[PDB]
């Protein structure tokens, strides 16, 4: 019994992290396509009947209450947003970024990151609120990648910030190591840096990239009209659920019509 | 003290509909914007003290709870879809609703309705979960509009439906009546028609159209490889939120940058 790369690729989709079930086993296809068919029915099955929750819909909402709960503000901005804000945020026209934009009509695109609209709320509500000004969101951003085990088109980000008082590296830290010591995903942080922001710390866990998060001031801050300290990290929940469930490709915790938390729909 | 029509746009933006003040009682400008700066700094202040929920997202966080508690599975699924399934959800290239599409790259939108995407689920699931099959969906959708008082280009849409046993228009109307007795909003149905349809109920509050719902099966149904009865409706989280706040204008509920639960942030 040697499968076919189709016959392969049908029982990859089917199985889950948590079986223990190898495809080189010398079983025929028919056979750990028909076990591995009836766990999924009753993977789904015990959702339906039990949970009915999404992957993303529930952890963003665990996020959102990590976050208010600590007195971030919750934002939901744009996801269309002006080309405009790209090239102010240092994107130029020929860096690899920008490439990866997704345009609609003529003057605006899909945000690829939260940070401008987030830069543009500390600012406003700094007229109105008390020190320091602490915010959050989490929504769908948008980038063009070649497509790995680790990246999507279209994907979630969470960003919280703070601007103010406590803008400190160590207190960035300290947000980032209390909100993964909730989630139960261990971490550790290295240097690294971009050409929106220069130097970052990437959150880290092994080789999968958590989040990029920066500790302000930088030049950037005046195009924006940012004149305080502050600090930011942006975090991508399906990379947060990849390593939450043991997935194998991103895929599994995006968006999807071919997944529903992790489960193959194709049954 | 006649105002100028830039005096009143500035203070009907720092209007709230609990106010009890006429922008042409008299006073001059100045006394009328520095107490509606100061109240609304005052609103600002208290969400932050002791709320910080977006009403957006609390609006969405409340709609799930209800859906799921009702046997219902929560969806989330691409924002950006193809294009191909405005035809196969027969809007025609040269009909009103396709003028409204926002392309991005060659092959691809932005969805301007949920339904494409549930149908699917409601055929996929249906091969594997027991009768009847229950899904909804929150999430984003996208119409180029005339922008009047009651659309908007970026809105966030509520899609429930429901495919086998139970898909009558007395258990549609059942499940509407529901839900909108548990946002306290008054309504009244009325019969419409649209062109991917055909017939709907519509949900009306006022001359204000919360709802387009739906009684199949029609004979679209197979251009989906949906083949039983099903039922299902759309709402405007957006609309809900005007009703619950009493807007005059739909973009207080937004994603803006502009208002944060209906407050102006220019402060
Ligand atoms: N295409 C994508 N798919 C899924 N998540 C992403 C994607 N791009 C970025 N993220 C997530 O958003 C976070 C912040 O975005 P950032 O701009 O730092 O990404 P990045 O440095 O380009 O990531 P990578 O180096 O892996 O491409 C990332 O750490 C990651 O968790
Ligand atoms: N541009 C928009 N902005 C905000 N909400 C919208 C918009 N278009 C539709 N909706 C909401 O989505 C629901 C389902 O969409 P549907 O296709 O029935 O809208 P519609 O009949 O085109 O609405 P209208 O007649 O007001 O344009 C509507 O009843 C409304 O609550
Ligand atoms: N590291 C993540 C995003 Se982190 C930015 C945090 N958001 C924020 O409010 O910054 C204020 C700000 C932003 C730009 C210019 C001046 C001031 C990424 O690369 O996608
Ligand atoms: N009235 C709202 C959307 Se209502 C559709 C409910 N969704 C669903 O699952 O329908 C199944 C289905 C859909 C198309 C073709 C065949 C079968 C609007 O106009 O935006
Ligand atoms: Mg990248
Ligand atoms: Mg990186
Ligand atoms: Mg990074
Ligand atoms: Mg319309
Ligand atoms: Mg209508
Ligand atoms: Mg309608």
């Amino acid at each position: 019994p040697a499968l076919t790369k189709s016959q392969t690729d049908r029982l990859e989709v089917l199985l889950n992290p948590k079986d223990e079930i190898s495809l080189n086993s010398g079983k025929p296809f028919r056979e750990l396509e028909s076990e591995l068919l009836s766990r999924r029915k009753k993977d789904l099955q015990q959702i339906y009947a039990e949970e009915r929750e999404n992957y993303l819909g529930k952890l963003e909402r665990e996020i959102t209450r990590f976050f208010v709960d600590r007195g971030f503000l919750e934002i939901k901005s744009p996801i269309l947003i002006p080309l405009e804000y790209i090239e102010r945020m240092g994107i130029d026209n020929d860096t690899e970024l920008s490439k990866q934009i997704f345009r609609v009509d003529k003057n605006f695109c899909l945000r690829p990151m939260l940070a401008p609209n987030l830069a543009n709320y500390l600012r406003k509500l700094d007229r109105a609120l008390p020190d320091p000004i602490k915010i959050f969101e989490i929504g769908p951003c948008y980038r063009k990648e070649s497509d790995g085990k680790e990246h999507l088109e279209e994907f979630t980000m969470l960003n919280f910030c703070q601007m103010g008082s406590g803008c400190t590296r160590e207190n960035l830290e300290s947000i980032i190591t209390d909100f993964l010591n909730h989630l139960g995903i261990d971490f550790k942080i290295v240097g690294d840096s971009c050409m929106v922001f220069g130097d970052t710390l990437d959150v880290m866990h092994g080789d999968l990239e958590l989040s990029s998060a920066v500790v302000g001031p930088i030049p950037l801050d005046r195009e924006w009209g940012i004149d305080k300290p502050w600090i930011g990290a942006g975090f991508g929940l399906e990379r947060l659920l990849k390593v939450k469930h043991d997935f194998k490709n991103i895929k599994r915790a995006a968006r999807s019509g071919s997944y529903y938390n992790g489960i193959s729909t194709n049954l």
